[PDB]
């Protein structure tokens, strides 16, 4: 499925500790711009009512039948377009959420799960964003590959 619309509401559930709060909530405005930038998506931040994306961070065991690991391993899930927990996004609060260095980039990791939120499957091009693999890149240089923006745009362009 894809979504069916194309202004789509995001929620903040809650707030990791690791992090100043105004930078989650930039890290999460800009890692949902990238994806606005190359679709017709227009995506906005609500504070009350149920959102199409809402945002988690929770550690283990968080009600959804798919458990996180601790620090590692998986470093957050997301659901495909739907309804309810669709298109949700959760991020493990067992690893340690960062602006530029150290932990695990949280706008990165964003960007990936914003991804799977709106219907993307995983590159085989490690320069991919949709790369199963995390690794954090220079965010001044960041840019979807080829493959990121051919498969966001057979869904949505
Ligand atoms: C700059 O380029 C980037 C490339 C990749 C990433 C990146 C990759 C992966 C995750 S999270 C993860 C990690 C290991 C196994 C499974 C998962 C879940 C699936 C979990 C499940 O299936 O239960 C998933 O792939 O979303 C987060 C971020 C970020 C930036
Ligand atoms: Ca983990
Ligand atoms: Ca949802
Ligand atoms: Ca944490
Ligand atoms: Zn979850
Ligand atoms: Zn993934």
């Amino acid at each position: 499925p894809v979504w069916r619309k194309h202004y789509i509401t995001y929620r903040i559930n809650n707030y990791t500790p690791d992090m100043n709060r105004e930078d989650v909530d930039y890290a999460i405005r800009k890692a949902f711009q990238v994806w606005s930038n190359v679709t017709p998506l227009k995506f906005s931040k609500i504070n009350t009512g149920m959102a199409d994306i809402l945002v988690v961070f929770a550690r283990g065991a968080h009600g959804d039948d798919h458990a996180f690991d601790g620090k590692g391993g998986i470093l957050a899930h997301a659901f495909g377009p739907g309804s309810g927990i669709g298109g949700d996004a959760h991020f493990d609060e067992d690893e340690f959420w960062t602006t530029h260095s150290g932990g695990t980039n949280l706008f990165l990791t964003a960007v990936h799960e914003i991804g799977h939120s709106l219907g993307l499957g995983h590159s085989s091009d490690p320069k991919a964003v949709m790369f199963p693999t995390y690794a954090y890149v220079d965010i001044n240089t960041f840019r979807l590959s080829a493959d990121d923006i051919r498969g966001i745009q057979s869904l949505y362009g």
